[PDB]
């Protein structure tokens, strides 16, 4: 048996229902990337997508999540996909290193609104599970090479997810699969900008595109994952393919182990722990912009590469700077949706931003339960006369081992629609009535 | 100035209306386009994909070529792709290595439907220019590893010729480059399915989209082209590209010299010569199947490298198989669309094709003129009582060089539609009234 039917039948007769636990994070992981999705629903990018598939035309049959409308199938996904990725502020996977639910969700939310609701969540353990064995099969190269992995795997796991979903048979997943990684693109050059997230909804559409065409009894390659030309040998590593793509499938799940991480902050998941500490530096010291000398912000190697934006400019790059995160918090605002937004960074923030160095500690012990692994940050601010205060945050808060409480996951809901419509949202999720959480996302 | 903006530039300026022979050229390879999505409008793939976009939906607005039907422009892109390249009917060309105008005429006949038909003659040969300029630029272990030219620089072509077509600036033009370069995808081990010509279309529509995000003001790189993790470095040969890509643009243009290859079989390019050559012996010497023991066909090394078939089964697997292009003919049947189907091949011809033998010859010379340069075959038939007879062909009927006559086309476009309907396509297209000739081609 070669990689393709291997994966088609791991995913065919996988029995995720049977973990109570990915059955929760699953559930969690709707309600996340809700959120995450309704706080980006003023996002312009949004209405020039709108407008775009307005102009093509479709059957108003799945929710636009937070947008008031319903779209054809394909155009949904692509818009969700969009939507659920366009602030940074959706789920992350140390396995993944991509956008898993901004990309699986949408494809099953179009699925799901045709039938087969009752499997949504089962398909969404599946789709997270087929991304993350992807992420750690493809090998380190894929993504130095310039590769995005949300967009050359997403597409693939979406279909899985919708083909467990809708019940597809063997020989029609093994298509699917190649339908999927036949389409499977997405390269790393548009990070900065808003296709960075419409990779998310192209991966999603491609995915649905590919169970369609399995469904209509298309012709396709049934081994698109084996031999010297396959996904694998072109796009990354076969030979750790071959090792670790099936290996101990389910058992764990990987949405469990190591898990979704669900983000309290809206911008780069490698700048959670600095702020994080910062945080817990002015409620416990009181420091501020006004009182505070300089900062040091102290890394293991490596911990800050996502961070790549030491001068940002605007609040978008600022997703991505350790400098704009501490001077946001330090000269009093929230670490909220509204400061990571286009608009400049104002020259008093700027000015603080200068006075925040990185340096790196290759001898600090990680904590055993640091997430990502190996990872802690420390923020150091220098006081005057000489005096030093310092936090340390190994798991940030909404990382596997310090999660979202109940509480948490409202409060990001509300960022957007009253208390009483976030209630309703989360009984529905928790009720598994998915037909009434397709209803409530669309506004 | 970059890869990115120097072909964004280029394209923009360019002034193909000038060349009284590029134009004649595009006209001509409007007619083969036709033509081909004509003669395969009874193909089953057809009216499954029509039931896919049919339960989207779409406004219908761009004429599925032959389908008597209009449907959204995305859609049609990838449905219009589908129909000229299914049937391997389709043109040819040296540098692209694939199938320049399934994919670049679905993707302006979209355009040209809702503006800008003034400009399709000119952006067709601009979008020539570009996937030819791409497949000579890419390297050859570009198509060696995996990928499918017509799915991974056609995407590109299409955005350039659109893009040509619309009269974007410079900045959106590279930007919808890159939009086109982050969905490049397509795998050869589709081959030998009908996911093959979906990837025509598919890139057809990827192509549209670019050229509407940008139009969208959509965000996105300008330099996807450019650097290390740039497209020329993630998929080919960048310091290849550095040096051909932009060499001597437009002077003559590619759709001239080299120039498109309009076929007058059903069937891989690469079988023609020996379709030609037997042909001739049959004609001039009435060989047959009972009158031959056996036959050699004798090419340079790799000249049948793409004819990948040495016992087909099918008519389908037939397309690639020099054996039974040879067989066929001996058995008095017609080089026609009806005997490449997926429908079986008779025991009679099965037995045929085992008597007939490859060779490879390193020493003879292949004539100056040969399309593709250095091919050529010979067929050599073995009669009773020890007697031979051979032909040799350099270049096809159809090839530049040996180019088709006006009642070639006529015959090609005939095979489906009468006299006076393949006329009056004519007329429109000599006389360049795209609207005329987006009428005529729905049925």
């Amino acid at each position: 048996q070669g990689l393709t039917a291997g994966l088609a039948e791991a995913v065919r007769t996988s029995q995720p229902e049977h973990s109570v636990d990915a059955i929760r994070k699953a559930k969690k992981g709707l309600l996340d990337f809700t959120a995450a999705s309704f706080a980006g629903r003023e996002d312009k990018g949004i209405q020039k997508l709108l407008r775009l598939i307005e102009d093509e035309g479709g059957r108003p049959l799945v929710p636009i999540i937070g947008q008031g409308k319903k779209a054809a199938p394909l155009q949904s996904a692509m818009l969700n996909g969009f939507i659920a990725h366009a602030l940074d502020f959706d789920d992350v996977h140390s396995d993944v290193r991509g956008a898993p639910s901004a990309v699986i969700v949408p494809a099953l939310i179009a699925s799901a609104a045709r039938g087969h609701d009752e499997r949504l969540l089962g398909a969404y353990i599946v789709g997270v599970e087929v991304m993350a064995r992807l992420g750690e099969s493809i090998g380190s190269r894929h993504y130095e090479k310039g590769w995005h992995n949300t967009g050359t795997l997403g597409a693939i796991a979406a279909a899985c997810a919708v083909g467990y979903a809708e019940e597809l048979t063997q020989e029609e997943l093994e298509k699917a699969i190649g339908f999927a990684a036949t389409q499977s693109a997405g390269m790393r050059v548009q990070f900065g900008t808003e296709m960075k997230p419409l990779h998310a909804g192209l991966a999603a559409q491609a995915g649905l595109l590919a169970v369609k065409l399995a469904q209509s009894e298309f012709g396709g390659s049934r081994t698109a994952f084996d031999g010297e030309t396959g996904f694998f040998s072109l796009y990354g590593d076969v030979e750790k393919a071959q090792h670790t793509l099936l290996n101990d499938w389910g058992a764990p799940w990987r949405i469990v182990q190591p898990g979704l991480w669900f983000k309290i902050y809206p911008f780069c998941s490698a700048a959670h722990h600095a702020a994080d500490a910062v945080r817990q530096l002015i409620s416990e010291e009181t420091i501020s912009a006004a009182n505070t000398e300089r900062i040091e912000v102290i890394f293991p190697p490596g911990g800050d590469a996502a961070l790549t934006e030491r001068s940002p400019k605007t609040g978008e790059e600022g997703r991505f700077s350790v400098e704009y995160v501490i001077a946001l918090a330090l000269h009093g605002h929230g670490l909220t949706v509204e400061h990571f937004s286009s608009q400049p960074i104002p020259n008093g923030i700027q000015t603080t931003i200068g006075h925040i160095q990185r340096v790196y500690d290759n001898a600090t012990q990680p904590a055993p339960h640091a997430v990502p692994k190996g990872r802690f940050t420390i923020v150091r601010a220098y006081l005057s006369d000489g005096r030093i205060c310092e936090a340390r945050v190994d798991c940030p808060k909404g990382a596997p081992g310090n999660e979202l409480s109940e509480e948490d996951i409202i409060e990001k809901l509300t960022l957007t629609v009253p208390q009483e419509k976030a209630r309703r949202i989360i009984t529905a999720v928790e009720k598994a009535d998915i037909k009434e959480f397709l209803a409530h996302i669309e506004l």
